[PDB]
């Protein structure tokens, strides 16, 4: 069959045998269909995951401080120290999560490695998802916040990043405030991004059973786009991304992995974004499920994931 | 549940439709292990090479100057339309074809596009192979062209590129450079380079039976591996690039696809490469197979693989 892929590393190689492979049809079978059945999958995958943030902060001491800004939950995360490179810049993460996943504090996991890895202040949105609140309350309240720090820091001192659903997210916002004449952040950073709703992307196909995290598209996470998306076509572009305009699109870092069941997403953004000029660096890790950068993130393919993002970063300050 | 790539054009679609994909059986069903059987799928493959050859030309309108440098032959296409950023600047091809195939006029394949889209004078090497000339005689053969056109133009005036084995050549050849303290071309170009003779990139089991050019490692691309090293293990960096430094290479835009058995050997190159500081592009295309554009070079997605590679190169003039 598929061996644990020979040449990563000895950190990401014990990483991967510690999962089993899971399983394609109970993957598959997985489908919330009540309110109640959503409500507990997310409320206990969010349980789960605080214990990892509560961690993480520990680990690398920063601190995180709850805020409100203009009615969106946000926490502001600072690293022990910063790096002079990004004195009077700032980060907006957008976490993931398939757009149900990771409210409240499990929110900041990203924005912890971010605020840590490239020493610079990190704001995560904490926004509205549904079931409670489909699309577009999540581009609403990443709009919301961005408006006040870009009036706070000036947009060319911001830089904005998130991974999966957070990706998909930053590249729809990014979209939007193009097309209504609105300054755009210096430089951006989307993580394996969920650029298309739709089933259509190649790797969709192929690396199912072979990416460890998201397995296959057609359990949760194709239910998640629906549950999102609620009456509005998948192919919306503020849905899907891929399908809007990527012309003026600031200078874009992207990340995916061989193995990544977004890896046709990611690369059909990148050539999107280098048909309309716009500078792009690509980072394919060998043998990577999606966000396995994070999922693992003490092994050095996720160092180097975040190493890269910091010297892209440097560049423009 | 793999269909055809849902994304990619109607010309490429209409390719892979109708292209009639072996299965991995017949693959590796078999595979030369006498002369009868190497010289005979040679020939036959190189008969059909020559044709899709000199129809390119026509349809392309190259001239092709057959030269002898230092009893290496060597081929030298002329675009009917130069780029003027390009006067003065030549590009030496080192052709692909498993270490095996490919000899003679068939060599010119992608020689032929390159001269056209990029509108660059090409000087294609038509190195010995196997199974009269195994390694080093390839190796040899670009060592003594490399001397005589970098005495002829000026190593930062020369640039270089190759596909699939020839991509692999062209890293070994560039680390010997650079182990000798040879000044090297200005930037290099490898398509789906054969970086890692042995099974060791996880594509090779990913992408088995998805990649509809190379289809599977254990059949006659393995075969063709081992007559190229003869006794030399596989893992010698003038065979297996990867296994070598990249410390110094000159600015590199690497080519691959997300079907692509090669998608691997092609991002640890592109790895090596950042974290050795060198300065690459890596340009990943949906649903592409090994050399896809190249076997189905009249598809947007073939134009776009050099209209980037010339946006890459000009900048280096
Ligand atoms: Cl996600
Ligand atoms: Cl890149
Ligand atoms: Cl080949």
């Amino acid at each position: 069959e598929v061996p644990i892929p020979q040449s990563i590393s000895a950190e990401f190689k014990a990483a991967l045998a510690q999962y089993p492979t899971p399983s394609v049809e109970e993957a598959r079978s997985f489908v919330p269909t009540t309110a109640a059945q959503w409500r507990d999958y997310v409320q206990a995958t969010n349980k789960m995951q605080k214990t990892k943030i509560k961690n993480m902060r520990k680990h690398y001491g920063v601190t995180v401080e709850l805020l409100d800004i203009k009615g969106v939950t946000v926490r502001k995360i600072t690293p022990k120290s910063l790096s002079p490179e990004f004195k009077d810049h700032v980060y907006i993460d957008i976490h993931g999560g398939a757009y149900v996943l990771f409210a409240g504090l499990p929110s900041i996991e990203e924005g912890i490695l971010i605020a840590h890895r490239l020493g610079i202040v990190v704001y995560s949105v904490d926004y509205r998802m549904p079931p409670a609140y489909p699309f577009p309350a999540a581009l609403d309240d990443v709009k919301h916040v961005y408006r006040v720090l870009s009036q706070q820091y000036d947009a060319n001192h911001i830089f904005m990043g998130g991974t999966s659903a957070g990706g998909g997210l930053l590249l729809a916002f990014v979209q939007g405030l193009i097309e209504n004449g609105v300054a755009t952040p210096r430089a951006i950073y989307a993580g394996t991004p969920w650029a298309d709703l739709t089933k259509t992307g190649d790797s969709l196909y192929t690396n199912e059973g072979i990416d460890r995290i998201l397995i296959t598209y057609d359990g949760t996470l194709g239910a998640s786009a629906r549950l999102y998306a609620g009456n509005t076509p998948l192919t919306h572009p503020k849905l899907s991304p891929i399908y809007g305009d990527f012309t003026d699109f600031p200078p874009t870092f992207l990340v995916t992995g061989t193995r990544d069941m977004f890896l046709s997403d990611t690369v059909r953004v990148n050539r999107k974004m280098r048909d309309a000029g716009v500078t792009t660096v690509l980072d394919v890790y060998e043998g990577l499920s999606h966000a396995d950068y994070l999922v693992s993130h003490q092994t050095p393919e996720s160092q180097s994931v975040y190493r890269q993002l910091k010297r892209f970063l440097v560049g423009f300050t």
